[PDB]
């Protein structure tokens, strides 16, 4: 179709590779653009990963004070790395691993999980549960970002991440308090005024889960609500591999591509 030939048109603009992906409702068709090629999940998985914590435990156990040195930061972690002292409780782990993409906290929430590879099993098993096949987690911050395009590992498709999203905020995958919780993290993330926020007129609410990697890696997962408070789901992610590793990723693509979708959904 001919949204489809714009998405092309971007990526051949920014010399991109883009994956667009927003789930069908009762009253709009499905938005899908390589949706079902594989892109590195970089830190857009910190969002699911809250949720398979949340979905794991009592929500007393946000309350769990968790303690850390200052040799567990091997990653970029904007609120970890000032409160080696004090430790961070789960919930204050959940905070920063969505609103700042703190990659201690996302390690910490790993481990939580439990079990072989520091709970990168055990966090690729959640998402199995919400029937995604295709999705996996395979290392920890930093390494997971390490892996060259065409490797499966750290790797999820738009289709997959989006539906995952669809269940965990407007669907039943978490009871109500705990969608609430993933909800107001996501809502008040600081990472995000420059993608599918910067896509989407004022008058429409956005929340979302930034990623950044190598090869020009930048993603964004979000869910956004019409002025009429109708949800939708919109899946971004992108690379520009073609460059190499140290390809500069292009949030503005993510906010074209988004301006595209809200241009549909108006
Ligand atoms: O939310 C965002 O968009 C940024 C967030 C920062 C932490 C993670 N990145 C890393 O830890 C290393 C990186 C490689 C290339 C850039 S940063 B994550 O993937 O992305
Ligand atoms: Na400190």
């Amino acid at each position: 179709g001919d949204l489809a030939d714009r998405f092309a048109e971007l990526e051949r603009r920014y010399d991109a590779r883009l994956g667009v992906y927003v789930p069908a409702t009762g009253t709009t068709a499905a938005i899908e653009y390589r949706a079902d090629e594989r892109f590195a999940f970089c830190s857009t998985f910190k969002a699911p990963l809250v949720a398979a914590v949340l979905h794991q435990n009592p929500l007393t156990h946000l309350d769990k004070l968790i303690t850390y040195t200052s040799d567990d930061i091997r990653s970029i972690s904007p609120v970890a790395q000032q409160h080696v002292q004090t430790g961070m409780t789960i919930g204050q782990l959940c905070d920063a691993a969505i609103r700042y993409s703190d990659g201690t906290a996302a390690n910490l929430l790993l481990a939580d999980l439990g079990g072989p590879g520091g709970g990168t099993a055990a966090f690729t098993g959640y998402l199995r549960s919400l029937g995604d096949t295709v999705s996996r987690l395979d290392a920890e911050e930093p390494e997971l970002n390490r892996d060259p395009p065409g490797d499966e590992r750290n790797t999820t498709t738009p289709h997959a991440i989006a539906l995952v999203l669809q269940q965990l905020v407007l669907g039943n995958a978490l009871p109500p308090d705990k969608r609430a919780l993933l909800t107001d993290w996501m809502a008040r993330n600081t990472t995000g005024a420059k993608r599918i926020r910067a896509g989407f007129p004022a008058d429409w609410k956005v929340i979302d889960k930034t990623g950044t990697g190598d090869y020009g890696r930048a993603n964004d997962i979000a869910v956004v609500w019409s002025p009429t408070g109708v949800p939708y789901v919109v899946a971004v992610m992108s690379d520009r591999a073609g460059g190499g590793y140290d390809a500069e990723p292009r949030e503005a693509l993510l906010a074209e591509a988004a301006t595209c979708v809200a241009g549909v959904l108006a």
